[PDB]
């Protein structure tokens, strides 16, 4: 059932605009979109395997709904990932368009929450607390001001993890990009984080000796020696730069 209303949410009539749209885009560490294409795919189909067990109780318009409103947010993340916040939002309105108009609407900050005691759907934006600090709090190397952007930031991220492929975050000096990999992580308690600062000469021994740090192998008669870790919490190589 949900591989037939995956096969029949997105129809290749609808996508090639959107791709040629992808290609009319300025995209930093430009990859062409047959490559993103398997992004797409993977963290579409993880989103809406991520809830299998709860379209059972939805109707079939709200299902098809559901389905196409993370095929949307998938798209836009895999195609339009990696360039500016201004190109991302002509993607999100270039998505619309394209897409069928009985669907809901991919906004800027649209995501899904539920509650299993009352079920709960379609997009919720702007749901950020605002906090207000001491005057003696203003500069420390340890305060973060949470926004939109980086919970977003934060949510994707994680949602790419979750999809078992790789991530490259790509962004100027002094962006956060370690401080959202570390408020990603360290919420969820399935993620081990080992940091790897790269330097003009590395070598891969570097990267075997950072993992056996972490990581005991193994050997089984099926499959030769493998290399699990010491837990069944799940590990990240942050590689920076």
């Amino acid at each position: 059932k949900l591989k037939d209303l995956i096969s029949d949410s997105f129809d290749m009539a609808s996508l090639t605009n959107i791709f040629t749209c992808s290609n009319d885009l300025v995209h930093i560490l430009g990859v062409r979109t047959f490559n993103k294409l398997e992004t797409a795919v993977q963290l579409a189909v993880h989103l809406i395997s991520s809830y299998r067990q709860w379209f059972q109780n939805l109707d079939d318009k709200s299902l098809k709904d559901v389905i196409t409103l993370l095929i949307k947010r998938s798209l836009l993340y895999a195609l339009a990932g990696d360039s500016t916040g201004e190109s991302q939002r002509a993607f999100i309105q270039t998505i619309n368009t394209y897409f069928g108009h009985d669907s809901q609407e991919l906004s800027d900050y649209s995501t899904i929450v539920i509650a299993n005691d009352k079920l709960s759907f379609s997009s919720f934006c702007s749901e950020i607390p605002s906090v207000s600090l001491e005057a003696h709090e203003v500069m420390r190397p340890d305060i973060v001001i949470p926004t939109i952007d980086t919970i977003k930031h934060e949510k994707i991220f994680y949602d790419l993890l979750n999809s078992k492929r790789g991530i490259i975050l790509c962004g100027p000096p002094g962006s956060g990009k370690t401080m959202i990999m570390n408020n990603a992580l360290r919420n969820s308690s399935l993620y081990d984080v080992v940091g790897i600062n790269f330097s003009k000469d590395t070598t891969t021994e570097h990267i075997l000796s950072a993992l056996h740090r972490h990581t005991n192998y193994v050997t089984t008669s099926k499959g030769l020696t493998l290399l699990p870790k010491s837990d069944i919490k799940n590990l990240v190589l942050f590689c920076d730069e």
